[PDB]
């Protein structure tokens, strides 16, 4: 039998259209290798994106895979099975020197960011702060050594390998409330149909397991990601 997945081709490197009219990306390839694990014939469907979950809930399709964010918001109307990515449940507020009150982020002249990342996305959700974005986290660490802005917004896992380059600078933990945590991108199954999710749950580790996850990110440059939880 077939197992059918419901995607938005809008989304590169996780999915997007190719010169054949095809759908092609990250997601697709391990759709692919979540069908063989689960012994069926993939079947891709395009959907607008605000479409995709209310197919799944109606069972005309078995699977969501779209660059989709695991939020708790969504938690709540659907499983979701991680196969890529940092959960995001705080930021690295840096700066030089002391910061006695680091919040409110509304405090500073300007806030240092990466454009296209999630918390680019978070500061613009905030009223009252008035962002400095950069193409680089090169370039937002160098605004603030220069005193160019008073503080920079890192998600923690880049602030963890960067900062140890930067021993002028110190930091303080920003936390997210939770309706705004990011837990990593996920395949969207039904919540009728946890056993469906159980067995792409196992397909999701035998694939990480082989390498195979690991081969993937590689192929679809994953690690150099442009535009993160862009449907967040």
């Amino acid at each position: 039998e077939k197992f059918i997945v419901g995607t938005n081709a809008t989304y590169p490197p996780f999915e997007f259209v190719d010169k054949r009219g095809e759908v092609v990306g990250f997601d697709i390839d391990l759709a692919r290798e979540i069908s063989n694990k689960l012994g069926k014939t993939l079947d891709v469907r395009e959907f607008s994106f605000d479409a995709l979950i209310l197919n799944l809930k109606q069972h005309r399709i078995d699977a969501v895979i779209t660059g989709m964010s695991i939020t708790p918001s969504r938690l709540k109307e659907i499983l979701m099975i991680p196969y890529y990515g940092e959960e995001i449940k705080h930021l690295v507020l840096v700066f030089k020197g002391e910061n006695k009150h680091p919040l409110p982020l509304t405090q500073y002249r300007s806030v240092a960011v990466q454009t296209g990342t999630y918390q680019e996305a978070y500061l613009q959700s905030l009223s009252e702060v008035h962002i400095r974005s950069f193409d680089s986290t090169l370039e937002v660490l160098m605004e603030v050594m220069h005193g160019k802005s008073p503080v920079a917004v890192l998600e923690p896992s880049i602030a963890q390998v960067v900062l140890k380059d930067f021993p002028a600078l110190s930091t303080a933990t920003i936390d997210l409330p939770e309706d705004q945590w990011v837990l990593g991108y996920g395949i969207g199954v039904a919540s009728d149909r946890p056993a469906l999710a159980l067995k792409i749950e196992a397909a999701v580790q035998e694939i990480r397991k082989e390498g195979v996850l690991a081969e993937l990110e590689q192929k679809w440059g994953l690690n150099n990601l442009e535009h993160h939880h862009h449907h967040h």
